[PDB]
């Protein structure tokens, strides 16, 4: 027996409508894999700024506990060792603008907002993918 | 010539299994792009936590130090700057629960096993990912 | 009316050949992301150890400033409380190889180049991605 016409073309243009069909979800599930990434990489460089202002916190206040031991006049036989660390310490200082040791200064920050929302309590979408399946058409004879 | 419609028939619905194995397999992969993903997540919020009882460490025991030498009693012409100092770290210290500065005391800690054991020597799977390619069928004729 | 024979079977090899075309070309954007999840898992890593010696940083020196003033003997009242801190301090040290207190000394480092050219400034491509749609064959009737 034969296939009628008009029933097998209607039968491949369901099958080709299904294929551009799967492929758009598809795209879509690229897409929201995408934003997802986008997501993990905003976290990470908040993340890569918190830990810069942090050693800019503990260092900076480190260089200023030397300095004011020095002031007070009490560091008499290790007072070179003490020159040598403080030395040492603006070595280790973030990668940012701070002010002399000397006294008291601020230092470095560059990270707001986010860096602090993005990774402390942030909903993260998980993993629900799903794609469509599809039938097949029954082509009749003519 | 005319096609046989049994045939074009299992053509077809060949063509549809196809369509709907390609399109599991691809929620699949999917599904394992995702689970990195979450992986991923879980590693950052970790080092996050990480980054938090780090900064408790530091600036605990610099606040430690700072009261020991007010109690020491020889910090006498910078007493006033040491106070501001102690102020300062009180004002840097972990987001979490941390006890009095005089004399010792514990602070923040909120990560542990996978904080050290997920980023910390853990294979990740790579990329090995792949799907199928069908072959077309033989419609013979009538 | 039939349908031809050969018009059906040129048809389904073109939607067959659609199908594997969808298929390498989906494979492909798997990959891509793929590759951009393996970036992130480097940056990750490349953090966590840049986190590790900034810990090994500040621990070293606090230790240092403590030693010192042990060292210049102004510290008699409090001392038992500065050696237990020490002790503290030689406790928080960063998971990896530092020498003796007593003087100075040197400590952890393990995250070169990437390690701050991973994150700090890296351009991350996003998420343009594409997939063919395809139109349906005419059929012609023999």
């Amino acid at each position: 027996v034969a296939a009628d016409l008009k029933s097998t073309q209607e039968a491949i243009n369901k099958i080709t409508k299904n294929l551009n069909s799967l492929s758009e979800l598809e795209v879509k599930n690229l897409q929201r894999l995408s934003g997802a990434m986008d997501e993990l990489h905003n976290e990470i460089l908040e993340l890569d700024e918190k830990v810069d202002d942090l050693r800019a916190d503990t260092i900076s206040s480190q260089i200023e506990l030397a300095v004011l031991l020095s002031n007070e006049g009490i560091i008499n036989s290790e007072d070179e060792h003490l020159l040598a660390l403080e030395r040492k310490l603006k070595k280790m200082l973030g990668p940012s603008a701070v002010d002399i040791g000397n006294g008291s200064f601020e230092t470095k920050h560059k990270c707001n907002q986010t860096c602090l929302d993005r990774i402390a309590a942030g909903t993260f979408n998980a993993g629900e993918f799903s794609l469509p399946t599809f039938d097949s058409l029954n082509i009749t004879a003519a």
